[PDB]
C-alpha cells in the first residue's frame, strides 16, 4: 500500500503494454532508462499514481523521447521528442558494449594499426567509453563513443594488464561509421600478466585463516514490511532502488519517545564521476560518469552469502527494465544486517562507584556494482546513537596505459612497461533534508581562535561562529580542515527543551575536490565537483547535479542552473548536495587486483534530542 | 628469553630490594613511575641486561631522585637529586587524589565559600587537577594541585552533574598548605542528576535488541609466544606495556615470501593533552597531560569478556609497581582479538567471465583507560593488506560547568543551568620508523594542479610532488587538506622491483590542531600540539614530545629543544612524531554519559610490496 515500494514485476510489465499499444515501443525502440516517480510534496490527499519516467531510444537515428506513464491509470501522461543536440544525448546502453569493438574490427584503419603491432584482431577488447565535448563540431547531436584497445591472450585472460597505447577510436553508435582513428605511435604492449586467480602469481594459498562465526541465534533486531519497509532500534525508512541511483533511502525517521521524527526525507548517491589526469591524447577526454552516464543501478552484482554479506542477511531483489521493457530481477542485488560497533559509552566512576558499559551497533544497506574495470560497493549506516553515514568502497582494476619510457609526471608505474594514469573518483550525496519537518536552514560553523588580552589574559580562549546561508548565490561552499569547518542543518521552529534549534551536523572527510583546470569540459559538466557543499531549495525536477541527460552535454546543467534562481532558503524546503572523492595516484600494491580504499561523510545530531538518546540500551 | 618481553613481578620485586638496601626507599619515599628500559640500538651481541628507570618521589620534602637498576646485575646503575624547579615535578600520585579534598575540608576559608552556598562539606567531592605554570611564583619548585569542587547528593550520584561554579583552590600537597581559595562569586549549582543507570532518566530498557553471537568454532588465527610476541597473517610483533604510555607495539614487521621486513621500531601514544578553552579564571588555567602528568598505563580497566571485548579474546595481564615497589597486576588489562573487516577485493569481470570476492580482517590490540571523568579507549590496527592503523575512543562524562545566565561563547548548555566548557583532546603518535631497516627518509607528498596551456590543452592534468626533509629545522610540517597533502616514509637505500625506494604513506584526519594564543602557557608546555608532523633523529633519552617530567614545567621541554639539534634525518634513522586531535563543542547528545567519539591515523604501504600483498588469501 506504501507509495515508496519497490517497482514490481507486473508495474514493469503494465508500462511496456501501455507503451507499445500507444505506438511508442516498436522494434527500433530501446528503453534507456525506466524509474519510478516519487510522490510530490503534499501527498496527504490518499491519492496514489504509480508513475513511471522512461527515456526511449531510437536505434534508426529518429529523436529520442522522454516519457511520463500513469500504470494505476494505465494512460501515457506525457510524451515529448528530445533535441539531443540542446539537452544532451541518452545513456549508453549494455547492448551497444559491444558495437564498438565489432564496428573497429572492420575498419581498414584499425586493422592496419593491429597489424604494424602484430596483434591478432580476435584477440583485442575494446573498452566502450564515453565520449564527453571536446572541439570536434561534427559530434554535435550525433552518438559518440571512444574505444581504448586491450589484448586478451586467451579467453580468461585479464586484459587490463595488457593496453594497446598509442591507439584511439571514435566511433557513431547509431549510424555505425568509424569516424576516427587516431594512431600517435607504438607502444610495446606490457607482457605480464594480471591473473590474480593463477597459481603462478599467488603462490600456495594460505592456510593460516581460521574461520569467524557470526550468527544471530534469535534473528536480527530489524523488521522489513510491505517489501521494503525496515524499523530497526527506533529507527524507520523505506528502501528503494532506481536503476541510474542504486540504492536510495526515503522517509528516514526516529522514533523519539512518542514521536516519529523525520530526519531526511530522500538520500541517494546522484552523480559519480572518474576524471583522469593523464594529458596524453589518447586519453585526455577520459571523463566517465558511472551514474549519469551508464546508470549504476543496472549493474548491480548478486551478492553471496558468506562472501559478500557475512551473518544474518536479508536481501532485497529489486525488478528494474531491460532494453525491450521487460520485467528484471536482481536477485540479492540488496543486502541488509545488523552489525557489533564495538563500545557505545564507557564510564567508571572514581566517586559513585560505578562501573557502566554498553556496546554500539549499526544497520548496514548495501549493494555492489561493476560497470568495466572498476568496482563499487555503496553502504548506507544507521547507529544506534543517531549517526548517519555513507561510505563508497572502491574496488576492482586500475584502468591501465603503457608506461613512457623515461618517466610520466600523470602515470605511476604498476609493473614493467605498464602505467596507470592519475584519476580521481568525485562522488555527490543529494539529502533532501526534513529535520523535524521541512523548514530548514543550513549554518557554517568555523573554529574562532582568540587572541590573548582583555578577557583572555591567558590566550587559552577558543569559541565557534555560525554563518546562516539564506540564498543559493550564497550556498556553494567550500571545505576548512583548518578551521574545522562542518556545516548544521537545523529547524528554526523546532527547538529543544533547551530553546535552541534541532539540528543535525555534517562532517566531511575534507578530500580534494575536482583538479581540472577551471575551464576544462570537464569543469563545465562536472561543476558540482569543484566546490564540497551546495544547497538549494526543492523542486520535483531538479533530481541531479549535472542534469537528465548528461552523455555528450556540452556543460553548465544541474546546479550551476539550479542555484541562478537565487532561492530563499533559510527556514524553506531545502537540498544538501555534496562532494566528496578520492584522489587516486595508484601504487604498485594497486595491481594486479585493488584492495578497496573506502571515502564517504557522517551526519551526527547536533541538540536534536533532549539527553543522550542511548540511555535505555541494556547491559546485554 | 625475549628483550621485549613484558616485566614480571620477580622483576619488579627484585627492583624493590634493590632499591630498598640501597637505601633509597624509606618510609617518606614513593615510586612515582616505574618502567622497563628499550633495548640499546645494536643489542646484538646477545648481552641481555633487564634495567628499570624509577622516579622517587619524597613525601617529606627532601629532593626527589631518577634512579636506574640492573636487575639482571641487581645494581643501582645512577641515581641522581632533581631540582624540580629546573626540570619538572614528577607524576602525580594516586595518592595525592584524596590529599586535595581532605586538605580543603579543614581550611577556614573553603569551608566559608561551602557554608554561603549551603553545601554540607562531607557531600562535596573535589577534582585533582594538575596546576600547569601561570604567574604564581610562589609556586615554583613545589607540588601544587588545583581543586574544582562537584556535589554528591548521594555516595552513588554522579557528582559531574552538579559542580559548583565560582571557586577554585590552589594546594601545596608537600607542605600541606592551601595557598589560595579563588571565589568571584555565587553560581547555582545545577539541580537535575545525571545519574544514567536510574530508571527514571533511562525510561524502560530497550528489549528489541536480539544478540550477535561471534566466535572462531577453531580457535583464533593469531598466535602468542613468550608471553607476549604475536604472530598473525604475516605479520610479526612484540606488544609491551609501560605505565605512562600504555600498550607499546615493538618490532612491527611483515612477512614477505622467505624475508621479514621491518616496518616499525617502536609505536607508541607518548603524549597526550586536554586543553580547556573557557577564559574564566576558574578554569583558565586547566590543561591536563593524560600521559605525561598522570601516567595512564596505570589506570587501566579490567576489560570484561562479552562487554568491552567481543569474539574470541586473548588476554594480556600486564604488571606495574604501586607507589611501594609492589607488583600490581592488571588483569585483563589487554584485549587481543581478530576482527572480520568486510570485503578486500572484489571484482566481475566482463571479458574474462571470472568473478573474484575475498574478505578483509584485521588484528585489533586494545586497553582502556580511566582519569577521572574521561574515559579512552587505545586501538592499534594491523590489516592484511598491509595498513596500520591506530585509533582512539573517546567517552566518560564531560566535564561540567555552571551556564551563565545570559550565554556564553566558551561553554555550551548541556541542561538546565549545567554547562560544559569548550576544550581539546589532543594526541602524539612517537613512530619510530624501521622501513625495511634503520635509513629511512620523510618526503612530503602534495597533490599539483596544472594550468591549461602547451601540453596540457585540454585543461585535465594534474600531478603530485614531493619534497624532501633533510634536517630536523625544516621537518616541522602542517597538514594541507586541500592539496591533499601526506607524507611518505621510504628507504632510499632498499628498492621494490620497479627499481623504486620502498615507502609507506602516512595518512592524517587534517583536524585542527592546537588553538590557544601562541603566547599562552599551554602553547609553550604543549608546542608538539601546535603542528602536524615533526620528524626527528633517534636518540636513546628522546622519549616523550613534552620532555621527561611535565607536571610544572615552564615550558620548551621535548620536540622544540631536540629539533634546535638540526640533525641530519636525510637516509637516517629517525623518528616521526604525528599530532592529531579532535575539538569537543559539546552538545546535548553528550550528556549525561557520552557516546563514542573518534579520532587516529593510519599509515598503507607506498611500493614496499612488489604487487598486491593479498593475492594468496582463499575464498573462504
Ligand atoms: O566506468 C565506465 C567506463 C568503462 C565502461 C566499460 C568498460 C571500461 C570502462
Ligand atoms: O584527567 C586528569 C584530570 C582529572 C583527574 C581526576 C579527576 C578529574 C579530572
Ligand atoms: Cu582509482
Ligand atoms: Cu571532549
Ligand atoms: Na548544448
Ligand atoms: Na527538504
Ligand atoms: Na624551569
Ligand atoms: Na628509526
Amino acid at each position: 500500500a506504501s507509495p515508496f515500494r519497490l517497482a514490481s514485476a507486473g508495474e514493469i510489465s503494465e508500462v511496456q503494454g501501455i507503451l507499445r499499444t500507444a505506438g511508442l515501443l516498436g522494434p527500433e525502440k530501446r528503453i534507456a532508462y525506466l524509474g519510478v516517480l516519487d510522490p510530490a510534496r503534499g501527498a496527504g490527499s490518499e491519492a496514489e499514481d504509480r508513475r513511471f519516467r522512461v527515456f526511449i531510444h531510437d536505434v534508426s537515428g529518429a529523436r529520442p523521447q522522454e516519457v511520463t506513464v500513469s500504470v494505476t491509470n494505465g494512460t501515457v501522461i506525457s510524451a515529448v521528442e528530445l533535441d539531443t543536440a540542446a539537452t544532451g544525448e541518452l545513456p549508453v546502453l549494455e547492448e551497444e558494449f559491444e558495437v564498438v569493438e565489432q564496428l573497429l574490427a572492420t575498419d581498414e584503419r584499425w586493422l592496419k594499426a593491429l597489424a604494424a603491432r602484430n596483434l591478432d584482431v580476435s584477440k583485442v577488447r575494446v573498452a566502450p567509453l564515453s565520449a564527453g565535448v571536446f572541439e570536434y563540431a561534427e559530434e554535435r547531436g550525433r552518438r559518440i563513443l571512444r574505444g581504448l584497445a586491450f589484448v586478451q591472450d586467451f579467453p580468461e585472460d585479464s586484459a587490463w594488464a595488457h593496453p594497446v597505447d598509442g591507439l584511439v577510436a571514435y566511433v557513431d553508435v547509431v549510424s555505425k561509421e568509424v569516424t576516427r582513428v587516431i594512431d600517435t605511435g607504438v607502444f610495446p604492449v606490457p607482457a605480464e600478466h594480471g591473473n590474480y586467480t593463477d597459481p603462478e602469481l599467488t603462490g600456495p594459498l594460505r592456510t593460516t585463516q581460521k574461520p569467524i562465526s557470526i550468527t544471530q541465534p534469535e534473528g536480527p533486531s530489524f523488521t522489513v514490511t510491505g517489501g521494503n519497509h525496515i524499523e530497526w532500534e527506533k529507527w524507520s525508512l523505506d528502501v528503494g532502488f532506481d536503476v541510474r541511483e542504486g540504492v536510495v533511502l526515503h522517509n528516514i525517521a526516529f522514533r523519539d519517545g512518542d514521536r516519529l521524527r523525520p530526519i531526511i526525507n530522500r538520500a541517494s548517491i546522484a552523480e559519480m564521476v572518474v576524471p583522469y589526469g593523464d594529458p596524453s591524447p589518447i586519453r585526455s577526454w577520459q571523463n566517465y560518469f558511472d551514474t549519469g552516464e551508464y546508470l549504476v543501478g543496472q549493474y548491480a552484482n548478486s551478492l553471496e552469502l558468506g562472501c559478500d554479506c557475512l551473518g544474518d542477511i536479508t536481501y532485497l531483489s529489486p525488478v528494474i527494465s531491460d532494453a525491450f521493457g521487460n520485467p528484471r530481477e536482481i536477485r540479492n542485488g540488496i543486502c541488509m544486517h545488523e552489525e557489533d560497533w564495538g563500545i557505545l559509552a564507557k564510564h567508571s566512576d572514581l566517586w559513585s562507584g560505578i562501573n557502566y558499559t554498553r556496546r554500539n551497533r549499526r544497520m548496514v544497506i548495501s549493494f555492489f556494482t561493476t560497470i568495466g574495470n572498476y568496482d563499487y560497493g555503496f553502504y548506507w549506516y544507521l547507529y544506534l546513537d543517531g549517526t548517519i553515514e555513507f561510505e563508497a568502497k572502491a574496488t576492482g582494476v586500475v584502468f591501465t596505459s603503457a608506461f613512457p619510457e623515461g618517466g610520466s609526471d600523470n602515470i605511476s608505474q604498476l609493473a614493467p612497461g605498464l602505467g596507470a594514469p592519475f584519476h580521481q573518483h568525485i562522488f555527490s550525496a543529494r539529502l533532501d533534508m526534513a529535520i523535524d519537518g521541512f523548514t530548514n536552514r543550513v549554518e557554517e560553523e568555523d573554529v574562532v581562535r582568540q587572541t590573548m588580552g582583555p578577557g583572555n589574559e591567558r590566550g587559552n580562549a577558543f569559541s565557534r561562529k555560525r554563518t546562516v546561508l539564506t540564498r543559493e548565490s550564497e550556498a556553494v561552499r567550500e571545505a576548512d580542515a583548518r578551521t574545522g569547518r562542518t556545516w548544521i542543518i537545523s529547524n528554526p521552529e523546532s527547538k529543544n527543551r533547551l530553546n535552541e534549534p534541532v539540528g543535525y551536523k555534517l562532517h566531511a572527510h575534507n578530500q580534494p575536490t575536482l583538479l581540472a583546470d577551471p575551464g576544462s569540459s570537464i569543469a563545465r559538466r562536472a561543476a558540482f565537483a569543484t566546490k564540497d557543499l551546495w544547497v538549494t531549495r526543492y523542486a520535483d525536477d531538479e533530481r541531479y547535479p549535472t542534469g537528465d541527460f548528461v552523455n555528450q552535454h556540452s556543460g553548465g546543467a544541474g546546479l550551476p542552473s539550479y542555484i541562478a534562481q537565487d532561492r530563499d532558503i533559510d527556514g524553506q524546503d531545502i537540498v544538501v548536495w555534496h562532494t566528496f572523492g578520492l584522489t587516486h595516484f595508484p601504487r604498485v600494491e594497486d595491481w594486479p587486483i585493488m584492495p578497496v580504499d573506502t571515502v564517504g561523510f557522517k551526519l551526527r545530531p547536533e541538540g536534536f534530542f533532549d539527553r543522550s538518546p542511548v540511555l535505555d540500551v541494556p547491559a546485554n
